[PDB]
């Protein structure tokens, strides 16, 4: 398992534009085109994410391209936070992958917001900072991927994808 087998399984594989569990457009493995209402902008936002007029629909290529330009800048997100940086440099492999989890899904804004459960991640208290995570809307409105990523960063291994 890695961080692309992990995202590729929480977020699947799509083809056309479609709306995700916030009601937002987006297309592939969860990359997110627009927050706005409107389909032709997200339409819009597709042809110039692809380089050409698709038309609301991509090619599994296209769609792993995009996802491999979303891991590589989730990554790099992490790496130019400051309070991110450091949580991120302190783990082991696994756990990493589950940071960039969620900051592929939320965004590092959202993500650096988690202050007590990065300080519990960073000291290695892994049932605390499990227990703090759930207490969040992230895990009320999508609990069985948080519950996911909340084992993994509790346990190190990747049972919960198992
Ligand atoms: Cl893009
Ligand atoms: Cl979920
Ligand atoms: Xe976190």
């Amino acid at each position: 398992m890695n961080i692309f087998e992990m995202l590729r399984i929480d977020e699947g594989l799509r083809l056309k534009i479609y709306k995700d569990t916030e009601g937002y457009y987006t297309i592939g493995i969860g990359h997110l085109l627009t927050k706005s209402p409107s389909l032709n902008a997200a339409k819009s936002e597709l042809d110039k994410a692809i380089g050409r007029n698709t038309n609301g629909v991509i090619t599994k290529d296209e769609a792993e391209k995009l996802f491999n330009q979303d891991v590589d800048a989730a990554v790099r997100g992490i790496l130019r936070n400051a309070k991110l940086k450091p949580v991120y440099d302190s783990l082991d492999a696994v756990r990493r992958a589950a940071l960039i989890n969620m900051v592929f899904q939320m965004g590092e804004t959202g993500v650096a917001g988690f202050t007590n459960s990065l300080r519990m991640l960073q000291q290695k208290r892994w049932d605390e900072a499990a227990v703090n995570l759930a207490k969040s809307r992230w895990y009320n409105q999508t609990p069985n991927r948080a519950k996911r990523v909340i084992t993994t960063f509790r346990t190190g291994t990747w049972d919960a994808y198992k």
